[PDB]
């Protein structure tokens, strides 16, 4: 089982080479905010060389994937097409246009930013609040969706509380990320905050539509054949990528450039944890390079 | 143990005979909203001629000490002393001049209305956007209180974290009831709600206040000499008051005119978890009165 081994030498090449492709993290991973890990855009290339697969999960509920191309461009990863980019945005719009209940033969209530916005209107979901037809009665609201809002206000908390009532209205949350680290060393908060005081609120459980969520790897396999037993998943949140990993069936690699630390991958093998312990561990995606 | 025992008849009139006093909780047991439990008035009147102390402990952190007596007043409730009255507000007031930490050789940040700020400043405590001596700097924040914010925003829910990054900073919250009914049938988001984003957010623990914590009997007793095993504790919350009572030490009444059911109550029981299930119910405290 997963025993957080430092992999290098003959085991990564080994590791590498069997591997058919390989699922990244982003944030923590290929880039610290504006700021590209040094060697993170050299890896891509060699393993788009070597013939190896590499799709992209992020848990970033912010941009529509035409910004978040446009944001790994910028960073240095070239020549990715748009369908390698999976975000929780992207496959929050997705399951409710797969699951929205109501006759034929809903509106989603929407706790989130521009960007995502967009995506869920690109998959056809009307919002509430989008304009109504005629002078009729607004849409019925059946789902509310929890993402990165920073305009969360408790007047929008207590209206998702009232179209929850309806215990057929769906909670949808695009994440459970509790915080992120920014440039200065300060955080904001996360999803994963917003997404707590909701379902206090009304007493429900969301569905996590992002990792460590089983459904974000379905969104990724949708459109892609990849082989779980031949996939490797690097990430740099224990709590999220490395258990998404194992709930999927992956080697799963820490990279130590983001939020979890070895000591803390450690205490959890210790303490039996093991869903929670990478397979294998780098100092950053960098030292992956070698092994090709 | 807690049996979930009808209380009436020699039984009642035992148990309050027994009883040196009682303490009330006050939403779902008085009144709900506007409109007093038909017979609760006349309840306190009896037990005051019977020569048996009465103390009301809400949650609210709406209302600064007297505009709750008003309140009470209001709603029948005549006679009382401001002494009698113990709110999350003025017990988390005193928990924060206990406990503010800083040299002799802070101020503390507030998330909640101006009844709380209030009470807060009568305890003598400084918050955080009080105006600056002179034009030096606003003092170090020593303690974030989360209390019912009708404001809350996410830019104050980064500014707590911003404060909470020094982990001498105190978190504290008033209560973590997570929503109150209103008179439509709809709902508020509770303190509770609020806390549970600051928590994720900071990865930190609230030191509660309010009940089901034992704090909010070292603030009813700081200036009352009762004791516990001759005291009531009549409350409509499972999870807040009849914890309470048991935590305290007291005999718990679930009273059915608020939050919890009886069948909730029963479903504890039959799990075995004693801790939430009252020694007795009765379907309102009219149904006390009797027994003097
Ligand atoms: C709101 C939000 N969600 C998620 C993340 C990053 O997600 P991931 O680490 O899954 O790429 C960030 C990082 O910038 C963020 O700002
Ligand atoms: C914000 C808030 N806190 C607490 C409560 C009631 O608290 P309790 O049931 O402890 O009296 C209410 C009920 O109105 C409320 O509005
Ligand atoms: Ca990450
Ligand atoms: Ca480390
Ligand atoms: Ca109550
Ligand atoms: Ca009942």
């Amino acid at each position: 089982m997963a025993r957080c081994e430092r992999l290098r030498g003959a085991a990564l090449r080994d590791v590498l080479g069997r591997a058919q492709g390989v699922l990244f993290d982003c944030d923590g991973v290929l880039w610290n905010g504006e700021r590209a890990v040094p060697g993170a855009p050299e890896l891509l290339e060699r393993l788009a060389r070597a013939g190896k697969a590499a799709l992209f999960v992020s848990n970033n509920s912010r941009r529509a994937r035409p910004e978040l191309a446009l944001r790994f461009a910028r960073l240095g990863f070239g020549g990715l097409r748009a369908e390698q980019l999976f975000s929780s945005a992207l496959c929050a719009a997705r399951l409710l246009r797969q699951r929205l209940p109501g006759p034929p033969d809903g509106a989603v209530f929407v706790l989130g930013g521009e960007g995502l916005r967009a995506e869920l209107r690109a998959a056809g979901l009307r919002l509430a609040g989008d304009p109504s037809a005629g002078d009729g009665a607004a849409p019925r609201v059946r789902a509310v969706l929890v993402g990165y809002d920073e305009h969360f206000s408790f007047a929008k908390l207590r209206e998702a509380c009232a179209h929850l009532r309806d215990p057929e209205c769906l909670l949808v949350a695009t994440d459970r990320d509790p915080w992120h680290p920014l440039s200065d060393g300060s955080r904001t908060p996360g999803t994963g905050s917003l997404a707590a005081a909701v379902e206090t609120a009304s007493g429900r459980q969301a569905l996590v539509v992002g990792k460590p969520s089983p459904y974000m790897f379905e969104c990724i396999t949708e459109n892609f054949s990849i082989d779980p037993a031949r996939t490797l998943m690097v990430g740099d949140r224990l709590e999220t990528d490395i258990l998404f990993g194992h709930r999927c069936g992956m080697t799963t690699v820490l990279t130590l450039t983001g939020v979890s630390r070895l000591e803390e991958a450690q205490a959890y093998l210790a303490a039996g944890q093991h869903d929670l312990v990478p397979h294998y561990y780098v100092e950053s995606i960098a030292d992956l390079t070698e092994g090709l």
